[PDB]
C-alpha cells in the first residue's frame, strides 16, 4: 500500500525565469534576478587560491562594475550590464540596467528547521533540476548539488507569491549543504570559506514524524496507536536526552489530530517506543521512522487541504 | 552520511506553459496544449452516474465543439475555441483555433517499467506541484494525486525536447496511480472505468537496485560487496522466484561498474545475500533495498555524467 506521498516541490517556471550566469574572470556560478537587481554568492569573486581564506572585504574594494559578467540563457536570452554592487553578508547585491521582466511577486525569509522548501538547481545560470527539502536541526539539507551549483535557490510559495529562503553555498564533510538566505547570513553556523568545519549533530524532526504517523493513520495503518499518552513536557525532556526536536504544535498537527481522531500526546508515546525498536513491524513502508514530511505536506497531498 | 541522491525532477516550467483547464458539463479536469491540440483524458466526457461503465463511442458521438471549453489560467490567460474533436484511445483530442504559442519542442513516448519521469501536478488547470516517479513492474506509479488532477502529465527530457510519456487517469485500490500513454493505450492492464481492477503484483527494479548499491559505493559504504559472483542468467532465474525483474545490463550500469571497479555480478550475488536479510546494517540509511534511483540518476547526481 502506497501512503500517497511523494516528495512534491513546487513548479519550478517562475523561478526558472530568473535564474543568470554571473561571471568574475576564473570563477562562474548561478545568480537570481529580481528587479534590477542579481543576487549571488560572494565566492564568485575569489581566486582558488584563496577559497580557504578570502578577504572578502579586500576582494569587494577590488571589483568594478567591469569585473562581472551576467548572462541569461533560458527563454529570453540576454547579457546584462551591471552597474551597481554591493556585498550583504555572503551574497553579492549587483545592480544591473535591466529589471528582470519575469519578476514573480516574492518576498526574502529564512526556513526553521523542520520545514520544507523547493530547490532549483542550476549550473551555468540553466536550470538542471528540481528537488524538495528539509532544513535539518543542525542547519544542513540533504541535497544534491555539485561543482557549479552554488548560486542555486531554494524557495517556498503562498499563493503566487515566491519566498525566496536559500542560496546554496557549500557542501558539508557528510554530504550534506548549506547555504546563505538572503539577507546574507548563513544558516547555522557555518562560513562561505573553503576549510573543514565543525557541524553539529542532526536530530530527529519530532513534529515531521508525527505528521507521519499521522498520515500512516490515515492511509489506515494505526498498529502503534495506544491509549497510553505521553505529555508534549514530558516528551520534550524525552527528546532532549535521545536526539530529536522538542515538539512544539501547529494548527497543521491539530487538523490532522481532528481528522483522524489519534492525539497528539498518543503519537508522542508511540514515537519513545518506536525509537526504541519497530520490533520487527513497518509502517507505511518504513522500519524506521521517517522526518522528511511535514503536516502541512500531510494535510495538502492525503487531505487536500491547503 | 547524505548519499547526495535525492529525488530529482526536470524543472517544470515548459510543461507548465502547455496545461489548461478542459471542462466538458459537469466534468472538469486537465488537458495539455501543443500546437493546435489539447490532449485530455476521455472520460471528461463522461457524466458521473456513468463512470462505472461508459459506452464512450456514443459519448463521443454525443459530443459537439460546443460541448467543450478549453481554458489557459496561468501566465497567458486565454479560453480556446475548441474546433475538432476526436477520440484516440483513453484520450481525446481536441483541435483549437489558437497553436499554443509556448508550445515546446518535443516527442510522445512510453516510459519502461523501472524508468524514471517528472511528473506535474495540476489541478483546474492550474500546476500546483511536482515530483518524479519510476514505473512498476506492473504498470502503477507511486504518485500523489487527488480528486481533479487527472490530465496531469508525466514526461522525460532530452536535452530541450520533452518527451511526454504519461496522462494521468485514476487510482488503484492499494493507493498506487495509472494514466496513459499519448498513443491512448492505458499502461498495464488496466481500463478507464471507476470499477476495481485486478492490479497485477509489484517487483523489486533489480537494475534499479544495483544503481543504488553502486550509489552506496560511491559514497564509501562497500560492505556487502565481497569477491562472490552470480551470473546476469542465474540471477534472472533466482530474481523469477523472489519478486525481482529480470536484470538487463546497460551502458549506464556499466559506467558505474568501471568508475567503481566493481562488477555487476558481485552486486547481483549481494541483492541475493541482501533480499535474505541485511543482520541489523544499513546501506546509505536503509535497511532496505531500495529501487527507486535509476542508473542515470546515479550517474548525473552523484558522478555529475549526463
Ligand atoms: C559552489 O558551486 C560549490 C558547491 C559545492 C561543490 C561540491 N558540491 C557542492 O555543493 N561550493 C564550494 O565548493 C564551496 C565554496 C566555499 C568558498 C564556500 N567550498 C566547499 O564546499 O569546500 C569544502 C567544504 C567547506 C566546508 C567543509 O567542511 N568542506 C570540506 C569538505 C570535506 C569533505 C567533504 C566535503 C566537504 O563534501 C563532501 F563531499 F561531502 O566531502
Ligand atoms: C481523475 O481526476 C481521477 C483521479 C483519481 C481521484 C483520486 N485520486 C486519483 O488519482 N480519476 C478517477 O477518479 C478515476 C476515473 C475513471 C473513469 C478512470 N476513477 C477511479 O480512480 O475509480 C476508482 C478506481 C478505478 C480502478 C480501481 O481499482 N478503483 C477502485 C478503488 C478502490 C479503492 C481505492 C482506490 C480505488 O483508490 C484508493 F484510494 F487507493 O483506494
Amino acid at each position: 500500500h502506497h501512503s500517497g506521498l511523494v516528495k512534491m516541490s513546487h513548479p519550478s517556471g517562475d523561478v526558472e525565469a530568473c535564474m543568470v550566469q554571473v561571471t568574475c574572470g576564473s570563477m562562474t556560478l548561478n545568480g537570481l534576478w529580481l528587479d534590477n537587481t542579481v543576487w549571488c554568492p560572494r565566492h564568485v569573486m575569489c581566486p582558488a587560491d584563496q577559497l580557504s581564506d578570502p578577504n572578502y572585504d579586500a576582494l569587494l574594494i577590488s571589483m568594478t562594475n567591469h569585473s562581472f559578467s551576467v548572462q541569461k540563457h533560458i527563454g529570453a536570452p540576454a547579457n546584462l550590464r551591471v552597474v551597481g554592487h554591493a556585498m550583504q553578508g555572503t551574497l553579492l547585491k549587483l545592480t544591473v540596467d535591466v529589471a528582470n521582466p519575469s519578476t514573480p511577486a516574492y518576498t526574502f525569509t529564512t526556513v526553521k528547521p523542520g520545514a520544507a522548501f523547493s530547490v532549483l538547481a542550476c549550473y551555468n545560470g540553466r536550470p538542471t533540476g528540481t528537488f524538495t527539502v528539509v532544513m535539518r536541526p543542525n542547519y544542513t539539507i540533504k541535497g544534491s548539488f555539485l561543482c557549479g551549483s552554488c548560486g542555486s535557490v531554494g524557495y517556498t510559495k503562498e499563493g503566487s507569491v515566491i519566498n525566496f529562503c536559500y542560496m546554496h553555498q557549500m557542501e558539508l564533510a557528510n554530504g550534506t549543504h548549506t547555504g546563505s538566505a538572503f539577507d546574507g547570513t548563513m544558516y547555522g553556523a557555518f562560513m562561505d570559506k573553503q576549510v573543514h568545519q565543525v557541524q553539529l549533530t542532526d536530530k530527529y524532526c519530532s513534529v515531521n514524524v508525527v505528521a507521519w504517523l499521522y498520515a500512516a493513520i490515515l492511509n489506515g495503518c494505526a498498529w502503534f496507536v495506544k491509549p497510553n499518552r505521553t505529555s508534549v513536557v514530558s516528551f520534550n525532556e524525552w527528546a532532549l536526552a535521545n536526539q530529536f526536536t522538542e515538539f512544539v504544535g501547529t494548527q497543521s498537527v491539530d487538523m490532522l489530530a481532528v481528522k483522524t481522531g489519534v492525539a497528539i500526546e498518543q503519537l508522542l508515546y508511540a514515537i519513545q517506543q518506536l525509537y526504541t525498536g519497530f520490533q520487527g513491524k513497518q509502517i507505511l513502508g518504513s522500519t524506521m521512522l521517517e522526518d522528511e514530511f511535514t503536516p502541512e505536506d500531510v494535510n495538502m497531498q492525503i487531505m487536500g487541504v491547503v
